């Protein structure tokens, strides 16, 4: 029963996983003066099928879009990646006030929300579950949101959120451009770390873009009307689901582009 409230919120979950202050926790603070370019970075390559989309969930720390992961058909690969990493899940990082919502900040600045693309590494594991729990097992790609003219796409998953009001609840979507929701520029800083809530497995070839996308106020106050809480339950608002940045512990953070 973790969770972002006063009770259960980040501070908290190192009393249930000790993991939480580990070697490689997640997000951090990309320090741009500190980053190293590196010319050994590939270029990002990104299949992706419009088709693969399943269903959209509220998982109660976000909405969740899942995909059919059994074949090659939506990949990430290139980047400091090895081999082809299948994409799982899409979901989304915001806080109660639309300044403040990234879980990665940039200098000092945080972006009204950050969007996460998870992907395993099925060259070398068996399942989204067993990559989980290796170093090389997951990528996770960030982009950040910020005040702007409104995503189409992001307007076709503010449209199911009355649907999936209370935790637990889901419903068909596919026909989902992700690509669309990736800024123009694929530039991007990159750092091994973790998952951002419990099991908070460090598991996770980071990859951020350095260029936001745009989301509405509107659209971005849709997401806080979700429960963290399911039917029947006394309802708490999902207003904020960011973890705070992390030690570096120094890791380095390289950037593909200078
Ligand atoms: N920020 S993150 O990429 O590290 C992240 C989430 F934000 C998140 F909300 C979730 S979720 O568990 O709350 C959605 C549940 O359906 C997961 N999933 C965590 C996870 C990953 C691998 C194995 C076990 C749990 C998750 F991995
Ligand atoms: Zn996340």
């Amino acid at each position: 029963s973790w969770g972002y409230r006063e009770h259960n919120g980040p501070i908290h979950w190192k009393e249930f996983f000790p993991i939480a202050d580990g070697d490689q926790q997640s997000p951090i603070e990309i320090k741009t003066k500190e980053v190293k370019y590196d010319s050994s970075l590939r270029p990002l390559s990104i299949k992706y099928d419009p088709s693969s989309a399943k269903i959209i969930s509220n998982s109660g720390h976000s909405f969740n879009v899942d995909f059919d992961d059994t074949e090659n058909k939506s990949v990430l690969r290139g980047g400091p990646l090895t081999g082809s990493y299948r994409l799982r899940q899409v979901h989304l990082h915001w806080g109660s006030a639309d300044d403040h919502g990234s879980e990665h900040i940039v200098d000092g600045v945080s972006y009204a929300a950050e969007l996460h693309v998870v992907h395993w590494n099925s060259d070398k594991y068996p399942s989204f579950v067993e990559a989980a729990h290796e170093p090389d097992g997951l990528a996770v790609l960030g982009v950040f949101l910020q005040i702007g003219e409104p995503n189409s796409q992001l307007q076709k998953i503010t449209d199911t959120l009355d649907s999936i009001k209370e935790k637990g609840k889901q419903t068909r979507f596919t026909n989902f451009d992700l690509l669309s929701l990736l800024p123009p520029s694929w530039d991007y800083w990159t750092y091994p770390g973790s998952l951002t809530v419990p099991p908070l497995l460090e598991s996770v070839t980071w990859i951020v873009l350095k260029q936001p996308i745009n989301i509405s106020s509107q659209q971005l106050a849709k997401f806080r009307s979700l429960l963290c809480t399911a039917e029947g339950e006394a309802a708490a608002f999902l207003v904020s689901n960011h973890r705070p940045p992390q030690p570096l512990k120094g890791r380095k953070v390289r950037a593909s582009f200078h």
